């Protein structure tokens, strides 16, 4: 007997469809999972609207990293009330049968399920170029100091459309956001979309959000992920095939360098090395980002031949500003307001 039968042995509710809540919100169906918990569709009769209700683990841990969620969200919606930066609306949220239950407005389905529709042939460059857009401007939004918001788990699945026909967007889960000032956890990001200095157990700040941006967009354009690691060490290895080895400047000051490198007498860094004559990855810096994209062979795959609003011209400034985005160095990785001025966005 779990929490008097009402969760199951994952300290997760156990949904009922039709089930009403506290004379207010009929519940609907389950949509969503997360380490959190849940997403559920349900009608709020007293606002008379479909709202979608994020249902927190029973479960001290997951139950104290949810009210950070919620200080976070408050914090920004209090900034954003018109709603035109692109981060949901936490509508309120409450207590039932010892769950910490969030209400946000109701959303279309996210990224990869588009991605999804498409059977992962890439939508067009003119649609990444609005997405782009939107996050960027979403990513200045979070770091406005007096916010300083690291997302912490950029990914198509937490980002998605408002409606279906359309192109609006709203980034949502902010389960294991952070400010600038109270970093908490070593090991965040989901794997593809992990920036180096967390794979390094290095510090990090927002800059983790725009190099998770990079990576989602070229996935957004081709398919796939652009870094696709099976774990830490793979992914390593896949960034190093495409950007080289990361800089001697930032491996001397990486406690989890010796993971992935060595440093030879000379002082400069390799991959770590490899036994009994073993190849499995591309040599660093031989699997260029020009061919990945297709920039002159008809975008990826030849996919994009002879189709408008992906010239030659379009994809060398789109590979531009990815590259900027995934600069090694945090320092100076390419930052939100500037990366809106860039030539990929040109009306
Ligand atoms: O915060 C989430 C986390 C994870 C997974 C799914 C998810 N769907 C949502 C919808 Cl429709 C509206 C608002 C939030 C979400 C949401």
């Amino acid at each position: 007997v779990y929490n008097d039968g009402y969760d199951d042995d994952n300290y997760d509710y156990i949904v009922k469809n039709g089930e009403k809540w506290m004379d207010r919100y009929e519940i609907d169906s389950l949509i969503g999972k997360g380490s959190f918990g849940q997403v559920v569709k349900a009608y709020d009769r007293v606002e008379q609207e479909w709202v979608a209700i994020k249902i927190i683990k029973n479960k001290k841990a997951f139950l104290n990293q949810a009210q950070i969620e919620v200080r976070l969200l408050e914090l920004m919606n209090k900034h954003d009330t018109e709603m035109k930066y692109y981060i949901v609306h936490l509508k309120r949220h409450f207590m039932f049968r010892n769950h910490l239950c969030l209400v946000f407005e109701m959303l279309s389905y996210n990224l990869y399920d588009l991605l999804r529709n498409t059977n992962f042939r890439g939508v067009s460059l003119n649609l990444t170029r609005k997405f782009a857009q939107q996050m960027c401007t979403a990513l200045l939004f979070l770091a406005t100091p007096e916010l300083s918001i690291i997302h912490c788990d950029l990914k198509p699945e937490n980002i998605l459309l408002c409606n279906p026909k359309r192109s609006a967007i709203k980034i949502v889960d902010f389960g294991s956001s952070c400010q600038l000032g109270q970093r908490i956890y070593q090991y965040i990001q989901s794997r593809f979309y992990r920036s180096p200095e967390v794979l390094l157990g290095m510090p990090y700040d927002l800059a983790i959000d725009m190099w998770s941006l990079g990576c989602i967009l070229v996935e957004m354009h081709t398919g796939e992920p652009l870094f696709s690691g099976a774990n830490e060490v793979d992914q390593m290895n896949k960034i190093v095939e495409v950007l080289g080895i990361p800089p001697a400047h930032i491996l001397d000051q990486a406690p989890k360098a010796r993971k992935f490198f060595e440093k030879l007498p000379d002082g400069t860094w390799n991959l770590k090395k490899t036994k009994d004559g073993k190849r499995e990855y591309k040599p660093p810096g031989t699997r260029k980002l020009h061919n990945i994209l297709g920039v002159e062979t008809g975008g990826p795959g030849g996919r994009r031949a002879g189709e408008s609003g992906h010239t030659v011209a379009d994809y060398l400034k789109f590979k531009d500003l990815i590259l900027r985005m995934l600069d090694y160095d945090p320092k100076t990785r390419i930052q939100p307001y500037y990366a809106l001025q860039h030539s990929f966005f040109k009306k």
